[PDB]
């Protein structure tokens, strides 16, 4: 017990650090998270030099050698009306804030130098923002979540969640606003990036594959790019993570499959390390992004060398309570095969105590990347099961739509067939189910659905009433819920787990932020009171003055703890 | 350093813990005892114990002296307080035996003669004396409220009730044909009972001032002052009888105290005991036998006048040197009465340095000369601890006592208040926090909502939120006891329900409740955490399951306590 929270809070203190991009002529910007919180950094030799004061929780994408950073800081301790702090290179440790800009939740954005464009959600609508020198206007109002990918000279391109799980292309005037909407026939946009000759190269994901698109949006017109090497078209990426045009011109992509990326600069091969990458960005004339494992908390590394320029070095012995790693496939409900990360503790026995981690989202995918959860869960002597069921990002577009308008349905299948596959190949004693978020919601959805399946669950800021959720939820995200429940009411019923509690038979915990503006604390109150009066075992963690996105290390214990505990509470007997 | 913290708690909740309960099998100790991670009965004959229960139980029943057997008193509910009695001959330890004659109702007390098992328990729509022998079950009478077995010689069987205005009278019954006699005294409350070879009723009547022994006759209700044959007990001028009883060979065992510390008296006479307080005591193989514990001592059985341990947890050095010391002060309240005082300091603390108001539950209880967990835990966490006996405290006279008595949220509070204002003028306080479990996290409520500034932040455990929400989630011994702490009016259970005055809280808050607690139930907090997120308030909550009031595994008691402890560390890196 003891020992647990030294292992928790050793894993949450190290290092980790996302790249953002280029600024103050060739210093590279970090966002890190670093010495008790996220906060945003300089990196030229060198040591880092801290911009902000207090805690941030991002910043807004830097054009080259830019001379500010814009941070996104939440004021609203943990609610996520985020207002925007402007730092000047400089005088770091000086900040300025925006005022024209009310809080919002902020979504994206980039810094021209000029112009500090947005998109952002309040109750009544999400919009697109630019904020100049004569003031903020708004550019154009979006369906749902939108996101800022890029901008050269006038020309404004995204990416929007704007109907049935589909990601569109958008695009807009930096002067005069405006919108037009690009929608694919065989799928959905994953990157985007203005081109020299201002057309759009975009990520392009279909059925079970991706590819390189060059769309106009003069006349909306779409053709496939050919680049000088065949590395990249002879890889069959399934998904694209990220593009980018570098300043020398060339087109930097970064692509995977089966859960590993792999970087492209003009179609042709360069080697990273294995795992996963982040965008690339070139710095003294040398490429540079970020990387990850299952082993390797995200850095900052040169290729294609390998070499760190910003490493938190994880220790030793924790290092060794990770045994392996490995993709297996598991069968599914239907014949279909769920790609499945697994983690074998070098603490626990074989067979022994194994947790199936459910990633959020949905819209994500458990990957060959660092999850502090997992690594704690190893250390604490669990073996780790992880499934990208349907809905998923990385293994296709038809993959990933299959989630639509069946929440609670085929993707539970394919959860409750990954713990199938724990007993059956041999590696698990007694099962459980652990997420957050929409992780959560398939925690709270197989102790409903299907009890007797786990010995016990752990839900974290969970998904428990889509109805009521929907009214407490802003613009962004009541259509982000019309979107996975096809709209419908009955499905919204009847694919929530607070209508279904008089099924539950085993231990439950729950784990919740107070101010939450995702996943509101309110129905979980509801939940508990659905619990108590039904006479079932379950026990709650509410947390103060934070929201659905961590940003201290005291706030990351207070979620990550209770959880362990707990599942160590239930081993013991 | 949080995980120092969890190990602290962990070895200090570990430390075994004793309470004597009697002599059976001839002449060996019955001691209920907090070990190998939980509350279990044990027999102790010089050497190793011997594990009577199986699965982890609540308490015993008194035995009578000598008596073949152990009845085990049980949750059936996870933590509701619905027990079930087991019994177990101590001949063949581990293996239980259900009364299922007694179906599961809140036992309250009890004492087994070997022929007949006597005992008070609650139901929803009563509370009553039962007696259970050969020929089944009886219910013998009907109580007004909480009502507790005392003793039992021959056919009569004596006890306490809390029958009225915050009083305790005696009652007796006969084990044959039931009844019930009830006696009031004019000067106060009866607080111990045993009943003597001549068939009266020795009793500890504590009054406005000093506390006595008198004798009862039950036949026709008269009273006495019952001298002894030494007069050290009257020259002690106790202001409190803890228990009494007489012994297998005629005298009587009395333990008394004053300023929470009290003293062995064996017909009238001193008999030597350690420092602090003292639980029952027994005849066991011609020696003298009690319970003891102390601030810095956790509860164990000890040989008297020599103060030999035969079951102490041995208290780690290293933990003990966490209390730098202690003190009893009077603390000036609101009114010029004197609040006694309990202080520990930290020796991992400055002074000036964080201090917490550690606020008893009950009310009915005090802070003494005696074992906390919780204060002790704190100390090790580095903060000071100040432990004010409010008005409604025990052990300092029925007059202090019943002036809590249809006045919740009032005198008590200031009391409270005042104690906080001591530790910062003193120069023992640089910032202030209020902690509590029950009427004591009732008081963190309190403090909060109509103090607002006062503290810096709360911990309320286990906490009263409405009165009368949980007048109707109550069975027939709670609604009684709501009925006198709050004098029956309406007017005073809303107005001094702190769910009704959440708007004007300022400080943080972290609220901690065992999920199927009957006493303080969940349902209202519930209710609190709705007000206090509509209200835009900061606050913490942790619910432990399979879990009520009553704490009996060392898991449980961790997380109980544990959040706490991190909640106040969190708030004093804050500055």
């Amino acid at each position: 017990f003891s020992r647990i929270v030294r292992d928790v809070e050793r894993l949450i203190a190290v290092e980790k650090y996302s790249l953002q991009g280029v600024v103050d002529g060739d210093k590279l910007l970090v966002v890190g998270f670093s010495e008790g919180s996220v906060n945003a950094y300089l990196y030229d030799g060198g040591e880092t030099v801290k911009l902000n004061r207090e805690p941030i929780n991002s910043v807004l994408d830097p054009h080259y050698g830019v001379g500010r950073v814009i941070l996104v800081r939440d004021v609203s301790k943990g609610a996520e009306q985020h207002a925007l702090f402007k730092v000047n290179t400089s005088r770091p440790g000086e900040e300025q804030r925006l005022e024209a800009v009310k809080p919002m939740r902020i979504l994206s954005g980039v810094d021209t130098g000029e112009a500090v464009v947005f998109t952002g959600a309040t109750e009544d609508r999400v919009a697109l923002y630019a904020l100049d020198g004569g003031g903020l206007r708004e550019l154009a109002r979006l369906p749902g979540f939108g996101f800022v990918s890029d901008i050269r000279g006038d020309l404004i391109a995204g990416l929007g969640f704007f109907g049935g799980g589909r990601v569109s292309l958008f695009t807009s005037n930096l002067s005069s606003g405006g919108l037009r909407v690009f929608d694919s026939g065989e799928g959905s946009f994953s990157s985007a990036s203005i081109s020299p000759g201002m057309k759009v190269t975009a990520g392009l994901e279909t059925a079970r594959e991706a590819r390189l698109v060059t769309v106009d949006p003069r006349d909306g017109s779409v053709e496939d790019l050919e680049l000088p090497s065949k590395d990249f078209s002879s890889y069959r990426p399934t998904a694209i993570t990220w593009l980018g045009y570098l300043p020398d011109g060339r087109l930097a992509v970064v692509a995977r499959r089966e859960g590993r990326s792999a970087v492209f600069i003009d179609g042709e091969r360069v080697e990273a390390p294995q795992g996963n990458h982040g965008r690339v960005v070139l710095w003294r004339g040398k490429l540079v992004t970020s990387h990850t494992s299952l082993s390797t908390p995200p850095r900052i590394v040169s290729l294609p060398s390998g070499e760190p320029l910003l490493e938190g070095g994880l220790p030793e012995d924790l290092r060794r309570s990770i045994a392996g790693s490995r993709l297996v496939w598991v069968e599914s409900f239907d014949g279909s095969r769920v790609p499945t990360y697994v983690l074998e503790s070098g603490r626990a026995p074989t067979p022994g105590p194994t947790v199936v981690l459910v990633h959020g989202g949905p819209f994500a995918e458990d990957s060959d990347s660092w999850d502090t959860f997992a690594a704690s869960l190893a250390a604490a002597g669990f073996h780790v099961v992880m499934p990208n069921y349907r809905g998923s990002t990385g293994y296709g577009e038809e993959w990933r739509l299959k989630i639509i308008g069946d929440p609670c349905g085929g993707e539970l299948e394919d959860v409750s067939a990954a713990a199938r596959w724990a007993r059956e190949s041999g590696l698990a004693s007694e099962l459980y189910i652990m997420g957050y978020a929409y992780g959560g919601y398939m925690t709270l959805c197989a102790l409903t659905m299907k009890p007797g399946l786990f010995k016990a669950g752990v839900a974290g800021a969970s998904v428990v009433d889509w109805e009521e959720m929907y009214e407490l939820s802003d613009a962004a995200f009541r259509n982000f819920i019309e979107q996975l429940t096809g709209g419908s009411r009955e499905i919204m019923r009847s694919r929530s787990p607070i209508n279904h509690v008089d099924r539950i038979k085993e231990p439950l915990a729950l784990i919740h932020p107070q101010n939450d503006s995702r996943t509101p604390l309110k129905p979980l109150l509801r939940l508990m009171g659905e619990l108590l009066a039904r006479g079932k075992t379950f026990e709650a963690h509410i947390i103060p003055d934070a929201g659905h996105a961590i940003n201290t290390m005291e706030d990351a214990v207070k979620i990550l703890l209770p959880a362990v505990f707990f599942l160590a509470t239930q081993r013991e007997r």
